[PDB]
């Protein structure tokens, strides 16, 4: 069960995985530094800050996500996007995706956090929901340690 109440937020991204780990590694138009969310006209849309890092540059960029049926969301961004906020709780978020290239489908996920990094609980929490979502746990990724953007 979401609580959208919890949704918004000073979130930063701690973790993503993916099937095609091409989308979220270094370079990767799906490796995404949060900053942000804001729930729009209770939460029937997400305006999400964040920055892409293209060449050693950061990109500050604002998405609006605009919801679909309950917590899951669409948007255009390298392709279609369904972007499902699947666990929310004080200090974690984590996001599932699914992104179409017009080539390839890709499956991801993400895990925020607000406060303290990750605990052992929040991590095994977000392993089981790429299990449960066949993202493979393989293919996580650390973002936070190459976030480099202005706070």
């Amino acid at each position: 069960e979401i609580d959208p109440s919890k949704i918004p937020g000073e979130w930063r991204i701690i973790y993503a995985a993916a099937d095609n780990k091409d989308k979220i590694v270094e370079g990767g138009p799906l490796r995404n530094y949060y900053r942000r969310i804001e729930c729009i006209n209770d939460c029937e849309s997400l305006s999400i800050t964040f920055y892409l890092k293209d060449q050693g540059t950061c990109l500050l960029l604002t998405e609006v996500a605009k919801r679909q049926e309950g917590y899951v969301y669409v948007l255009e961004f390298y392709g279609t996007n369904t972007l499902e906020v699947i666990h929310v709780s004080e200090n974690m978020l984590v996001t599932y995706v699914e992104n179409y290239d017009g080539e390839r489908i890709t499956k991801m996920t993400e895990g925020l956090a607000k406060g303290t990094s990750f605990t052992p609980e929040e991590l095994e929490k977000y392993q089981q929901l790429n299990s449960e979502r066949g993202v493979p746990n393989e293919n996580i990724e650390n973002l936070i340690k190459t976030d480099n953007c202005p706070p």
